[PDB]
């Protein structure tokens, strides 16, 4: 069956280290990867932000609850599909590692937004634009399968640390939805342009791991340009398609500019300001926009 064998495969695999895997990366791509070769990324993405040996995760338990994510990622639309939802997570690591966000959160809350990434597109005809305002992400398929049998990885958890950790689950699932992104990004970026950000209250603290979702979700626009001008084209081409192809390319350009400007760029500035070492994705998505906008007054002819 095709199951079990998938399980066995991946259980019994040497996991690779962080460094061997490029996870840790703003730059990261996965396009070249197997799905395999993603949940040994992703078991390295847990074990490496110590989250398997602090809540007493047992391997085979975290290779199936890995497994049932993917599987249950498989009817959706390959903007909404396992591999975004991966590089979501990869980018939640790379920005916790190597843009150091981990020494400002608690274990429960990097436990969460990795779950959350992760999760966050198992949403049980025509569908919206990747990253549309009308978009609404649930949680419910994502505690179904928490709780089911063989997947149950919070089981380590006691009882207040797992009804905390679904909390943020939700919350962080639920910033997604680009809508809340765009209702509450002003207070956040509010307080960063004064001086006021504060780690520690309760709701500055719930905004913070919104805006990281967001952060992470929007990714693919701070990426290396053949990376992103690839995933642009292909998003693009699942949403235009579910003369015909020159119509659907030339509004790419526009697309994407206008996307960074209303979206992406004061964003990254804001993260940027939170922590200097997640400059490069400020960086990458400055230097797509230009790249694009090139693109799109060469367009005009
Ligand atoms: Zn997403």
């Amino acid at each position: 069956e095709e199951e079990t064998r998938e399980l066995q495969s991946l259980a019994a695999a040497v996991v690779p280290s962080a460094q061997t895997l490029k996870i840790t990366d703003f730059s990261f791509s996965d396009f070249e990867l197997s799905d395999l070769e993603t949940a040994l990324c992703t078991i390295r993405m847990f074990t490496d932000l110590n989250l398997v040996q602090n809540f007493q995760m047992k391997h085979e338990v975290l290779c199936r609850w890995i497994l049932s994510v993917k599987k249950n990622y498989r009817k959706n639309v390959a903007y909404h599909n396992w591999r975004h939802a991966f590089n979501t997570a990869q980018c939640m690591f790379a920005a916790l590692k190597a843009g150091k966000i981990q020494n400002k959160l608690t274990d429960l809350e990097i436990l969460a937004l990795l779950i959350a990434a992760l999760s966050h597109d198992l949403d049980h005809l025509a569908q919206l634009y990747c990253h549309s305002i009308m978009e609404h992400h649930h949680f419910d398929q994502c505690l179904m399968i928490l709780n089911s049998p063989g997947n149950q990885i919070l089981s380590g958890l006691s009882i207040e640390e797992y009804k905390t950790t679904l909390k943020i689950i939700k919350q962080a699932i639920l910033a997604t939805d680009l809508a809340l992104y765009i209702k509450r990004r002003g207070e956040f970026f509010e307080l960063i342009r004064k001086n006021q950000f504060n780690l520690e209250d309760p709701h500055q603290k719930e905004l913070f791991l919104a805006m990281l979702m967001t952060a992470c979700d929007l990714s693919a626009i701070t990426k290396p340009w053949p990376i992103q001008q690839r995933i642009a084209e292909l998003v693009a081409t699942e949403f235009f398609d579910q003369l015909m192809n020159r119509e659907k390319k030339n509004k790419i350009p526009s697309m994407q500019v206008g996307f960074i400007d209303a979206i992406c760029l004061q964003l990254y500035e804001a993260l940027t300001h939170v922590s200097e070492d997640c400059f490069p994705l400020l960086d990458g998505c400055r230097k797509n926009r230009q790249k694009w906008q090139a693109l799109a007054e060469q367009q005009e002819k």
